[PDB]
Parts: structure tokens; sequence; C-alpha cells
């Protein structure tokens, strides 16, 4: 019928975050009883349903660190050389029992200075010795408390130099070390085989950051969860394959108009390269686009095109779709493939998000109520945020996060949802007109 | 069918207050011969289909007495010790007609600070004296007339002590004592038996408060109406006790989502302890929410969640309805139960307040309006309103009654209503868009 | 069925004037050559729909004598002695032509304090003088021209007095009385029959009036057209039998609910006492209540309850209905009945005049936009309106009214209306959201 | 069936292009790659889908040029004398290219005050000069060069007067002439016959134009396109006439109802005089006014009432149509024609732009987009726009025409169109509400 798409044209309709209100229902379950975790793959299971976005105001190490502390994950931005992403997704991973199983070592013969550099980079504060490369056999360990006696840094690890050292066998856990660290009173923990060559090493901050971070995004071998974005060029694959090597728990194909034939295209060519890595791509605003990107490979799909706050494309391009609606529809398509959707952008207030979730996203993607935060690349108080613009400062990222899930969890509460699942599946809304809105805030 | 919930989420639609016109209709009544007058249960019943809310901002006992004598009613707020809260009950029962069948007595052996007390505590200003607490038989009575001449308050009441005195049987009326008092020139009158045991005492003040607020709502004994609101918690009973000691009128169970499980529970114990108390229990959105409610005893229903002027829910949860569709929705489901519903929380203007009993709803409740009135807690002239805000000072209560009153008869007349069960019944609406609303105002 | 009113009460919707546009349809007449004359009755011809509000900002002889001789009407307000308002219909009716055939008359007796009363009340500027009241033989005419040289008005007319004086048969024509006056160089031509006895009187005034104003409005016996407002109260008889009296054309029933049974039954009880007489009926805002008002012997319809620009109504009452949609509800059921409505308030622009004769009214009312012209009652410039309120000094009624009804023109060009049956008739709306309303005012 | 007009009054609704947006399509093409380019007819044929109004404040020849040379069409404007107006037109049309065909020539005997003349005029630079008019025979050639030398303008043409000159063969092309007037060193280059009798002339300019703007939409001939707007008045058919003399490519028949039935007489009219000149009507909103100027004649509709910038036809009338579904409405209609209609007035950003190409228009016209483009009429830096108005001075038209032609191609780019024919035909909205459009721009 040769008429219909002319026909069609003004039929759609579309809701915005403003345009509705979640509806009270029977609720058994407290707010504070209510389980806030999300699984967007098995290799990827966040404790708090939130992303930072890979923008170059928003997310960098510092940025990542903090949000996997916090249960959620943020994505290193590609606005950086590929050897310099890599290098900030090292950081993340390597934050935190990251030399357990691949540790870097010093020989007698390196000067002080190349100490002081895994020290800074990896944040780690001690190095392990051993008598050369090849053997893999540990001598000696220099560490924080030994850089202080030393004024110049230019002399070999030699000098500065043993005693017998406490060590234990590989496959050791935190709990094991934290009673050994504590009966002998030691800060590190190397570990070696029976030939007493290094495999790994521990330290108590590995062990008190568990401690003080008990929402903890982390991968099997305990390390922060970190993901990182890549564009959609000939550069792709080497960023890619550097970022892999990395040992990066997702990559992030971030490009404005996901339904571009170009995008699928590569999805299907990572995903061949890669069949186990999470793949997350976007941005797409509807169903059919959202069903391409699945069965190209995409294991988890992002949301809204038009929605950002800094986002121009609604005025320049007259292009978009209002981002309930957005995520309706994407998250009715994914549904069908048992596939988790990311709503990205339009989110202002704490119940904003919680209509994101409750219209079918697992996890929402916020770039600028992150972008005023401590941990945040920028340097009363001000902070930059492009896509240019400002935001106050508003301290460390902790704060923001507590304020969102303690929104979170006050729907949940009015909804009776112990769980996202249960609040994607079951939640109902109530559509009010620009008069209906206007109580609604007071 | 598994799909439905999913499907409906966006289905539902609903309008608040600025929405909305009543439309006038045939009408042989005038807005000054119009009934006013609202049965919450036949232990409740108001000249004023209005309520303070129990919030510390609004209602303590001076604010219940000022409304009740208006023909609505107060609720006590529940930041208080709970000693506190039943004191301030009390205040509101013994405020007029109060020690008419349960006096307070002094003997001889006690000071005048025990009689400064009492008179200062219930603003009575005159006390009986009996020779002994076994005996009850009354010797004397100190007053405020007799203080004016004592110095020291600690002499007892045997110094500043009789003659003979007019005193009346029991069961004596205010009629009856007004011709007593007048023909006498007494302000105080004494009931005893036979035996000249003190059963009660009338006062001029109990006959000319009569006189000044003949609209005021009142139980069988003549005494001020009041409310009282109660968490849901362990405390919940003991306090619940001390109130109906109290002989407080209502208790209201004021939660923030009434639709728990926790609340109904708790609703379910209460009615099962007191089968005959008045129970307010609140808050919910919706008709099943209402009719668990009603099921597990609520005898009032307390109507909306979002609506509140400080209120934050929309904002922080994502969470609410419409107002004057939740009052409908919820008045539709009470009606089969011959259930009234208090509408709380939205009311700006007293055209708000004419729809909101329009689209159902028995009383509506006001934080806000009365948030600045003189008879409020707090102390141009300023006034605090919390949940943190602020509110023009308004004077004394009386004027803003006044005006809610003369707008809700002006609303009946249009209407073509004798009485308010009319207007819930018959009154239909127009809806408006917001350029509909924008001329409404000039 | 018992739950009809309760499951409607919702379900009605409305627009105002800026929700809708007229929609341009084939046109072969342009805006010049259209008709705006419209006929409320036969006794009450427009040349142009628009009416003054009875209002004591608006409308006094002034105002009412200003829109007449631009082919509207003006309504006397109430708010004014009975005996007042009387006298200000009077000066209406004798602003031209009103002496023709109901002459004032002196004797020879009177001071001339009575002749500057006459002219100075009437705006006449010359009387006739007769032998004796019984007789009704005219001897002598003091004008204007006599007035110049006399310096004490004590004086009676004897002194101050003839010669032989052009006079004309009864009968008489301005046409005729044109060349008279020209011929014989008179601005003043008594009339008498072939006796002498004084009949009429004709002057230049009543000539060259038709040639400034040649749009007047205006009765058979050639006099300015005007209404009189009257409330429904037990003085409303004798008010209306005193302007009856008076000659004014329509009385206007002004109350606030139309549909109330008062105002039925006043109608009704002054269609049986003046079978002629134009009643304007209002005010009402529904098909019911216009059909009730039209059964009672109203033969006009006053139309709107909540637009008026200063009316709080909507706001203190909850009561309205959106003006369009009243309009439109009411001329539905006048239509049947051949009876014209009017439209009362809310009309901002031009563009809402031609809106609301587009849906269905045959004049509009205007309070506001005539609140500040100069022929209003009130006194840079500066002058009030209310129902409190201002509004800038707008000039002459003649430039508002000039470039209404050149916006009117407009309109019906390009909708294709020859005149304002058309209009009402063929006119199509087209609806439009608030973002459609941003453009429309550029 | 009587009634139909009277009940179907308020049914139609109407889309403006803030109500709605773009949605996302399967998209293969990059915005670089896309196609603006669209034919109005074989004629007329854009490289940009953009008009400049026919506006005394916006498009003369200094615009009209501009125009062209991006790919888009100026309309001289009306409002100037008719010998003024051709005189605009020839001015654009000899701009690049002119002289080729159709030269003008001097004689030994003019003044050199001729030669400034000309070249001034029509910015050329050099003049020919044959021996007489009569013979045509050309002798000598004066130029920018020659005029420096100059000192009196007074002295003929023979004093400052040869040597042989390079001179080529009639129907030379600009490619052949760029390796003449480079192999020889000459900026001019005459045209003659094999008798030497003049037949044109080309310049250096005629060539690097070419290359300086690529996009330029010209005739066949190779001239700048030009457009020019007539009234319908009795003065119409004499400028139609003077303006085809002038060779403008296309007339537009500029009304404020076109739907009128003068306008379709004019059309069937000038269709009759001129059987192949490109005729512009205008300006509909409907598709009945579409057909009825199709069938007049009318080879290209213009459209919208009420939405312009300027515009008060809404308030002052009352009347419009909301821009998109005016646009759609009436191409719907011209479709079945092969009929292409411009989208008038309304457009605020290039995202509007987008929306009106989509809703179905093939061509855009912008009034005050351009209104303080440094090419328009008049003279921070400050500009007037009238139809009063002001808008900021916006530098060279080349800047505006780059950010609308770039958004159009990134809206293409989302749509999944290649051209414009696709766009019309496939392109899909989604309508939002007012908060759906309050993210829309941030
Ligand atoms: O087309 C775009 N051009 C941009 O310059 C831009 N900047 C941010 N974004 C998107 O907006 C998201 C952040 O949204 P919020 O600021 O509301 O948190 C981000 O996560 C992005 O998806 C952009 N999209
Ligand atoms: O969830 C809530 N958190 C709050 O801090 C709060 N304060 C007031 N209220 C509710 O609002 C009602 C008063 O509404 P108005 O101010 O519009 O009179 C009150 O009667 C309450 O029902 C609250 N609800
Ligand atoms: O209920 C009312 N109380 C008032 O104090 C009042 N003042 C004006 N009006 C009505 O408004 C009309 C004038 O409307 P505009 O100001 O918009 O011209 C008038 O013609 C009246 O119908 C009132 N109605
Ligand atoms: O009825 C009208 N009276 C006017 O004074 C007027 N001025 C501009 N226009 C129309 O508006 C168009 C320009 O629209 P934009 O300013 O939004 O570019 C123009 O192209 C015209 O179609 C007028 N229409």
């Amino acid at each position: 019928q040769s008429n219909a798409m002319w026909e069609s044209k003004f039929v759609k309709e579309g809701l915005t975050f403003d345009d509705v209100l979640l509806v009270p229902a029977k609720s058994d379950v407290l707010p504070r009883e209510v389980s806030v975790k999300t699984v967007l793959s098995e290799s990827l299971q966040l404790n708090i349903p939130l992303i930072s976005a890979g923008m170059d105001t928003v997310t960098e190490a510092d940025m990542a660190i903090a949000m996997a502390r916090q249960g959620g994950l943020g994505i290193i931005h590609k606005n950086m050389s590929i050897e310099q992403q890599a290098e900030q997704v090292d950081k993340v991973k390597r934050s935190e029992s990251g030399v357990i199983s691949d540790p870097f070592f010093l020989t007698p013969e390196h000067q002080v200075y190349d100490a002081e550099h895994l020290m800074g980079k990896y944040r780690i504060s001690g190095v392990p010795v051993v008598n050369n490369l090849d053997e893999r056999k540990l001598v000696g360990i220099i560490t924080n408390r030994d850089m202080r006696f030393i004024q110049d840094y230019s002399i070999k690890i030699s000098d500065v130099m043993k005693e017998q050292l406490i060590t234990a066998p590989v496959g050791t856990t935190l709990s094991e070390a934290e009673k050994i660290l504590q009966k002998y009173k030691i800060e590190k923990l190397p570990l070696v085989d029976n030939n007493g060559v290094l495999q790994g090493l521990i330290t108590i901050k590995d062990i008190e950051k568990v401690i003080e971070f008990p929402n903890s995004a982390k991968d099997k071998q305990g390390r922060l969860l970190v993901g990182a974005a890549v564009g959609v060029t000939a550069d792709a694959m080497t960023r890619i394959d550097a970022l892999v090597k990395a040992s990066v728990d997702a990559i992030v194909l971030d490009t404005a108009h996901g339904h571009s034939q170009g995008v699928i295209d590569k999805v299907k060519e990572v995903r061949a390269k890669y069949p186990s890595l999470n793949i997350i791509a976007g941005n797409v605003a509807t169903a059919e686009a959202t069903k391409a990107l699945i069965e190209a490979g995409a294991n988890v799909v992002k949301v809204g095109i038009g929605p950002g706050s800094i986002c121009t494309t609604r005025v320049v391009a007259g292009v978009g779709v209002p981002q309930l609606t957005a995520v309706y529809d994407c998250a009715t398509e994914a549904r069908k493939h048992g596939i988790p959707v990311i709503a990205d952008g339009g989110i202002k207030y704490s119940g904003d998000m919680v209509k994101a979730l409750a219209a079918g996203a697992h996890v929402v993607m916020l770039g600028s109520m992150f972008a005023g935060v401590a941990e945040s690349p920028g340097e009363r108080q001000f902070k930059v945020y492009r896509g240019e613009g400002r935001v106050p400062y508003k301290g460390p990222l902790a704060d923001t996060v507590h304020q969102l899930v303690g929104g979170l969890r006050a729907g949940m509460g009015y909804c009776g949802a112990q769980d996202l699942e249960f609040l994607r599946e079951n939640a109902q809304f109530i559509r009010m007109s620009g008069a209906g809105l206007l109580e609604s805030h007071p």
C-alpha cells in the first residue's frame, strides 16, 4: 500500500519524564530492605543502577574508581590517546586486588625512580624485587616506608635494599591475608610458588577498601569494574584490542545515530573477534533499531536521542524521541531477547531515574548530574560541562549517589518493589497535564 | 495473560485542580441558605468541611480549639511527647464544658500554686475545694477573683479560704445554669449530689462560648471535638491508649504509603481493641488501597500522595497521583462502603476546595493555608512552615475560614447544591487546557 | 440509572479563545465590502456587533451615546439611583431627534435658570416658549445665542424675550428641515399644528450628527438606542417601570447565576407586564440554562460565567466554562429558537471577538477594553476598572472601535463571509496546543 | 444535511513545529553524502531548499545574488517602482554570464560617463565599442584598467580609445574561454561573428565566480536564477510584462488570502499569457485552496497563513493554521498534481526547516532569519525588520546558510534520507507535550 507512510506521519505520540507519575501500589517492602542491584550480563553486575557517561567532563580513572566503589560503573571517555585510555583502564583495574595475580616487579639494578613511578601510577605503595626477569625469583621489596629515608632516587635498589620476609602461597585470599598481615604486623604480603618465584602481591589497602566500600562492583578476581567508549572509525579495532589487553569489563560503542549501517557492521565485527566481550551499543530510540543492534551482537543497548541536557539535536536537526517512550519502546523489544537497556540522558532528578527504570531500563546513565562532582576530570567553586556549559561544584560523588539511591528506594517502596525486575515489570504510570506537573514541584 | 501489566503501563490519565471547572447548574438555593455541615461518623460531626493538618507548624491545642469553634476539626500533631500530646488533647476537651461531668478539685491542704496550675492549664478560672479526696464533699471554691488579693501562692487553701454557696444538682444544663448564674449574679456554679458530694462544675465561660461560637463542632457532652495523629511504630498502641483516656474524638494513622502491609495490620489491630473509635487512615491514592483500609477497619480514609505544597515525593521518588483523580478514584470505592474520604494536600484557593468536595471528598485537610494563622504553633510579621519554608502571617484563623466557607457557598450556589451530599453526587466538571486556565485567573 | 451523574463527572471538555484559530476559506468578498450589522430584534438593530458593559467603570450616558453613534449599544449600569438611571437613559434618548415628537417648553413666567438647566441637561441649546401649559401655544424661543447677552439668569423669559418666527408642520423630516434651516439661515425649527400649538422642535444638531455619525444605531423615531441593567431584587419592577417611561430600548437582567430559579421567575414576570420589551437575560454557560431563559421570555441571552478579566469566580468558587465552548453550547440551543446570544467576557484582542462571533454569538460585550476610553465614567494619564484594577487611558471610544471592526472585517475576509450570519453558520476552527499559541503571537 | 457545518466547527486539529520531532530511522547515508537539491520545475532548480522572502527588509539585488550563489533563490520585493524592480532583476541576471549572448556596447561617440554607468550598474568592468548601432561592428573595448588613467569622464571614447584585439567565435564556452584568457593573459574576451560583428562578451569574473560558488543555482544559459513578487492589482500584468522582459525566472503572486477569487482569476490570466512562466502563488493553508491555485495554473504553491514571526493575523483577525498541519494538508493535495509547495513563515531554527521539509514542503521561505544578514537592504551593529522590529546583525548570508544546510544534512542522516524526496515521502514524526518540548531545548 503506497500511501501508508504518508498517512501515518503524525500518528505516533510520546512521553517524557514530566508527563507522568508512578502510581502507588500494595507494598510489603520497606525502602531500606529493597535490592537496587542489576545484572547487565554475568560478567557485568552492578550493585546500583548507575553509570557515569563517557564524556571528557565526566569520566576518567578517578571517576570510574569512585563509581565502581559505589556499586555503579564508569565509562572512560574516548577523547584521549588510545595508549592513554588503556592506561586509564589499567589504573581502574589495578586500584585494588590488581597485582594479586599479575604483579609488577623490579630488579636490584633498577633505580628508585622506577619504584616511585609504579607506586605513583597505581597508588599501590610497595614494589616486589626479583633477582632477574627470566628467573622471577623475588629477593627484596621496596615500599613507601623505605622511600622516606631515601633522598636521591637515582640510586639503585641494591643500595637502599635484606632479612627473611613473610610470604604466602598463591591463591591466598583476602580474609586469609587479613589475619597474616594482622598476626605479623605487615602491610605487604608477597605471594610465591614453592620455588619462591613471585606470583602475586597483597596489601592492606586491598583489605581495607573492601571494608570501606562494601557495595563495590567488581569482577570475579575482585577488581573494580570499568567500561570504555569507542567510536565507529577506522581506529575502532586497534583501540578495542588495547582495552581488552587492559582487561576493561565493557566497551561502549558510542555514536550519534546507532541505527546507521556502519554501526551495525562494526558490532558484528567486534562480536566476531571477541565472543565473550561486553558490548554496549547505542544510541537508539526505536524498537527496530534496538532489534538490529541485538542481532548484530550487542549484549546491552543504550537509549535516547535528543534527551541530553546539553544536546542540541532536537533544535538543530529537528530529531528525537521523548525519553520515556524511547526507553519503553526499546525495552519492549529488548525484553524479548533477555537484553538490558541503558537510559541515557534527560535525567534531572532522582524521580526521573526511578521513572526511567520503571519504563523498562535496567540502568541509567548520567552526564550532567556528575559533572561538578569532585572526582570528575575538571578542576564559589566551579567546574565545566561540555558535549559548552556550567554546573555547581557538587562535592564527592558519594553524596550525589546516596540521594539518588535514596530516591530510588523510596520510589520502590511506594510501588511495592522488592527489586528492579519487579519494578520494570509491574510499575504503572499515570499521565498528567502541564498543570498536573506544576503541583508536583513545590 | 502475562503481558497485560507491561502493555497498560502508560494507559492511565489523571487530573488536578487546574485542569477543571465546575459547571453551573439549575439552582433554587442561595449561598447563604446552603448547608456546609458534614458527618464523618455519628460521633464525628463537623459544621464545616475543614480539618487542620497534624503537623508541627500547623496544629496544637490553640489551633484545635480555634478549628472546632468554627465547626471544623484540629489534628494534634505527633511530633511531641506522648504525655505532651495527651495533655494537648485534654486541653481541647476541657476548653469548654469539660469539668461538668469530670471536675478537678483541691483540698484545704493544697497550696494556691495548685490552684494557679489548674486554672492556667485549662483556662477555667475557678476551682472546687472538697474536704478530702475519699469523701468528695465540697467545702469551698477558690477562683480568679480570689487570686487578685493573694500575694503569696505558697499559703494553703485554708488561709485564703466560708459562707453558704449556691450549688445545683447534677444534670443541670447550660440553659438552666444561664438563669441561675444570672438570677444570683455568680460566674461559678458547682454541681453536687443530694449528699453535697462534688459531681461537676459550670462556669459562665461554658455559657458565653456557646453564644460566641454557635457553629462549634462538639461531642454529645458538648465539648470541642479533637483529633490526634499517630504513626505506625512500636509506639503506636501506647500512644493511642493515652489519647483514648484523653477522650479525643479521632485518631489519624498518618503514614507516607498507606497501602503498605504494616499499616493495614495496625488498623486491624486498633479496630480490634477499640471497636467504637474513629480511625482516620491514610494516605492513599487508589481505589484498591482505599478498599484495603476500609476492610481493615478504617472508618475514614485520607487521600493524596504527592499533592502537598511542601511535598517533594513527586520530584524525589517520581511518585504520585493528580489530586482530583485521586479523590475521585478513592471516593468511587469508598462510596460503596458508605465511607467518607478526606482530601489532603494541594489546595491553594477556596475554589480548589470546592472542586475537591465535588470530586467526592467529604472534608478537606489544609496545612499551608493555616500555617501563618495566629493560632498555629510558631511565633513585617513572619511564621515558619515545614513537613522547610515560609508563608505570610494571616491573622486569626476565623478570617481564613470565612473566605473559605464563603467560596464554598458561592460554588454550591452555582451548582444548585443545598448540601454537600448533593454536591458530591451531582456536580459536573469541564476539563480545560493550560490556556483555558490562563483566563480563569485574572 | 443511578450511577450516570457520578460516572460522567469528568467527561465534558471545553475550549477558550487561545485554543483555536479560524480556518481560511474560499472568499469572494473583501473586508471593506462585508456587512458587520446585526439584528438582536426588530426593535434592536446594531450596525456593529458591540455592546459596552453595564458597569460603573464602563457605561453611563456619555458612553452609551458614543457607542450608539458607532453602531453599537451602551448599557447604563445599575449602580446608581433609579431616578438617576432613568435620567441617564433620557439623556441618551434625547441626544439627537429627542424633542421632535416630545418637546420641552417654558413659559414667559419661568426664569432663565430654567432655560439653562434644559439646554445643559440635554445638550440641545434652544428652548421653546408657550403662552401657558394648558394652551400649548408657542410664543417665543430662547436659545444659546440669546444667553450670551444675559448677565443675570434670575430674570424672567418675558424680559430677555418678539418677531414672527419660521415654523414648520408636524411630521416634517430631517432632510426637509435641512433645506428650510439652510434657505432661511436658522438653527432652530419649531413644529406646530394648524393652530400654532407646539408639537416638536428640530435643530441643526439633529441634522449634522446624522452626517457626522452615519453608522449610528437608532430607533424608528431616529433617536440613539440605549440599554439599562436591572438586578433581580424587590427593586426590579419599579426600576424597569421608570426606564420604560424613559423609552430605553432594552433592559439587561444581570445576575451572577442566570440559571437560578429567582431569575427565571423575574423574566416571566417582566415579559408578562411588557410583551414587546427587549429583555436581555444572563449570565449562562449551558444549553439547558439557555433554554430556560428563552422559555421564560428572554428575547436575548447573555453568555459566560468565569471568563471576565476581573472575574474571580473561577478561583474563589471553582466555577466556570471556557468561553468559546460556552458560546457554542448556548448558541447551539438558542439557534433552535431563532434567539441571539451575547458573548460576555474574556475578549482581549480583536481576534477573540471574531472567534466569539464565529462560535455563534450575535454580538460581544466588552468591559475592560472600554474602561480607559475617554467617554467612560472615570476621570501619564490613568483611569480605574472594577467589578479593583487599572488599564491605560485609551483616548476616544471611536479609535478602539475602528481597530475592532477592522479586525472583524479582515477575519470575515479570510473566512469568505459577506455577513455575520454566514460567519456564525459556516466558519470552522482548528484546535492548537499551547505551543501552537506561542507562534500565533509574535 | 443542514447541520454538518455547525457540528464540525471545533473538530479539526493542528500541529506546529514545537509539537513534534522527527523519528530516527535506519540510515546508510552520511550527512555529507546526502543531496539537498530540489526541483521546483524544469526551469527552476535549486541546489539548496531555501528562498529569501520578497520583503523590503529582506530581498533586493544583493540578496538575490547571494542566495542564488548558495544554490537558493531570492525574491525581489514589490515595494519599489516597476522600473526599479525590473532593474533589480536585470542586475541579478547579468551578475555573471549576462552579456555572453546579449551584450551592452558603446560607440566612439559616447562619453566615458556612459562606460562608468554600465560597469557600475552591472559590476562587469569592461565595455565593448562598436562603430555604430546599426552596424554592430566592434572597434574597441574600454575597461576598468583604462579608467584609472582617465581624469575627466566627459571626454569621448575616441580620445582615450587601437591595436588588434583577441576575440572568439560565438558559442565559445567558459571552459574554452578559461584557456584563452589564460594563454593570452586577457581578462576580457569579446565574441564576434565571421564578419566581426559583436555577439557577446566573456570576462574572467564569469569564470572565477563559477569556481568560487560551485553550488550556484542558474538557468540553462548559466545566469543566476531570480524571482520577483507581484501583487494582485490593476498593476499586475504591466509589472509582470516588464519582469519577463527582465528574464527573471519566477514571479510570486503574493497576497494575504490566496483562496480569494480575485487571486485565482489573476493566476488564470497570467498562465494564459505566459504558458511557460514559473508562477508561484500563495498564501494558502488548506488542501481546497491548494487545489484551486493549481487548477488556476500555479506551478508552485506557497503556504502558511498566520505563522510569520511578525505576523499579527492570528491576534488581530483570529485567523490561521498551525504551520506543519498547513504544510502537510497542502502537500497532501499538491502531491496528486506533481506540484511542489513552499513553506512560508514560522521557522526559528534549522530543526524547524527540517520538519517543514519532512511534512511535505519542497522548499522553505525565510524572512526573519535573513533580515540582519549583510546582503539585506537595510544598513553593536543593528538592522531593521518589518512586514516593525529588530534582529541582530548576522554577518554575510553564507554563514547562516551553512548552519541551516548543516542542520538539514544531520536531520537527513538521522532519518536515513539520501535526498529530499525520500524525506518528504518516508519521514515520520512523534508528537510531544509542552513538557516534551522543554527538554528538547537545553
Ligand atoms: O548528540 C549529542 N551531542 C552532544 O554534544 C552530547 N553531549 C552529551 N550527550 C548525551 O547526553 C547524555 C547526558 O545527558 P544528561 O546531561 O541529561 O546527563 C550523554 O551520556 C550523551 O548520550 C550528547 N549527545
Ligand atoms: O510526604 C510528605 N512529606 C512531607 O514532608 C509533608 N508535609 C506535608 N505533607 C502533606 O501535605 C499536606 C498539606 O498540603 P498543603 O500544604 O498543600 O496544605 C499535609 O496534610 C500532608 O499530608 C507531606 N507529605
Ligand atoms: O461575576 C463577576 N464579578 C465581577 O466583579 C465582574 N466584573 C465584570 N464581570 C463580567 O465581566 C465582563 C467583562 O469582561 P472583560 O473585562 O474581559 O471585558 C462583564 O460584562 C461582566 O459580565 C464580572 N463578573
Ligand atoms: O500577513 C502578513 N503580514 C505581514 O506584515 C507579514 N510580514 C511577513 N509576513 C509573512 O511572514 C513570512 C516570514 O516569516 P518568518 O519571519 O518567520 O521568516 C513572509 O515570507 C510572509 O509570508 C507577513 N504576513
